């Protein structure tokens, strides 16, 4: 079983009763960074040996996904990317689309024809000639009423070409043009047919881990990084996931359904902090939030004062006597004050108990407004296609 993280390796060395999640997902990669992710999803375990995740990969060739290893090669499904299935600059185009939905049909739905799953995780990576395209083409599908669930997306934002990032700034305004309609016509309390967009940054993520686990002067020089942002990304996401369901607390206890109204309702932007707390003092534990949030692997110049509903729980020690005190509940508070005033805004936040010795916080902002790395990415794009042409004598 995949034990992609040290929280991961804590609550299964801890707890070997984890059988549920909070959420079933369908994920569904699109790109070869989609397919990754992908990869590792279904890479999971509950304590007895079954599979978290029903998963496909998805591609147009067979020799794309051949080194995939949890994805088995019946569920890698394989067939400029949004020009197949348009009925008209395709001949056949809805054989395409009857692949598609038969194959999603094989994978999600019982013997009698009923979805297995709540909500499809659909990863892909923006700026790709494939991935942009995929997501283009999911965002199409929604508005068709293809899926018999709402779709979260994660995607993966790029750097340093001028044409993945003008891909990827296409993408984001299909997006949030989506979103507009959506929460004009939806209201705030009813399920949306996309339940969020969570933003991983490719050169945010970069920056995290390349400014880390160096400690001497040498790289390895050898360690493909996204590799290392894919088991964060992943491993974070279905930690959140598992920790509602399995853990709770003598105090603010996090549930399942609470986790559901968060991922499910807000129908926006969202974005994840994970900070771990092995000092037990106020400082560190305002620091490591705030870095969580404002410099981890989801962060993207988010909007949080735009955010319309938070979530979150603190993972703590029994009777560590710092996580019984009001001045750090008080702390915690005032730390998520400062991205969003929480008396705003529906939304909790728990204390579980579990059996380790640190804590590991995960907050949650929901229903945002485009990312600022829009306009930091808009920004770059154009200095890199200045210097593109610059130069060239």
């Amino acid at each position: 079983m995949l034990l992609n993280s040290n929280e991961l390796e804590h609550i299964h060395s801890t707890n070997h009763s984890v059988n549920d999640i909070s959420i079933r997902w369908g994920v569904i990669g699109a790109g070869q960074k989609g397919n990754k992710e992908a990869d590792l999803f279904a890479g999971y375990k509950f304590s007895n040996g079954t599979t978290c995740y029903p998963t496909l990969a998805v591609n147009f060739a067979e020799s794309d996904m051949m080194h995939l290893q949890n994805i088995i090669k019946e569920d890698r499904i394989h067939f400029v990317v949004t020009d197949l299935f348009d009925p008209e600059t395709n001949p056949n185009a809805n054989g395409y689309l009857d692949k598609l939905a038969q194959e999603l049909g094989r994978k999600f739905t019982n013997e009698e024809g009923e979805v297995i799953v709540d909500q499809f995780l659909i990863c892909l990576g923006a700026g790709g000639g494939v991935g942009t395209g995929w997501g283009s083409l999911v965002l199409q599908l929604i508005r068709e009423q293809f899926f018999p669930c709402p779709v979260s997306m994660l995607i993966s934002l790029p750097s340093g070409d001028p044409d993945e990032i003008n891909n990827a700034l296409v993408l984001l305004s299909e997006i949030d043009e989506f979103m507009r309609e959506q929460d004009r016509l939806f209201g705030n309390s009813d399920i949306k047919p996309l339940a969020n967009v969570i933003v991983n940054d490719n050169t945010q993520m970069q920056r995290i881990i390349e400014s880390q686990k160096g400690t001497k002067d040498l790289k390895n020089r050898y360690v493909n990084w996204k590799e290392v942002a894919n088991d964060n990304v992943v491993s974070t996401l279905h930690e959140i996931n598992i920790i509602p369901e399995n853990y709770g607390s003598d105090n603010v206890t996090y549930d399942p359904s609470d986790l559901i109204k968060l991922l499910s309702i807000p129908g926006r932007f969202l974005t994840i902090g994970k900070a771990r707390i092995a000092k037990f003092d106020l400082h560190s534990l305002e620091n490591s939030i705030k870095r969580s949030l404002d410099e981890g692997f989801f962060s993207a110049e988010h909007q949080f004062e735009t955010a319309t509903m938070y979530g979150g729980f603190v993972l703590r020690p029994s009777n560590a006597d710092f996580f019984k005190d009001v001045n750090t509940e008080n702390r915690i508070r005032n730390t998520l004050g400062e991205y969003k005033r929480l008396d705003e805004i529906a939304g909790k936040f728990g204390d579980p108990i579990w059996d380790n010795e640190y804590a590991v916080c995960y907050t949650i902002f929901a229903g945002m407004t485009m990312p600022k790395r829009y306009i930091s990415l808009a920004r770059e794009g154009k200095e890199l296609a200045e210097k593109q042409e610059q130069l060239r004598a």
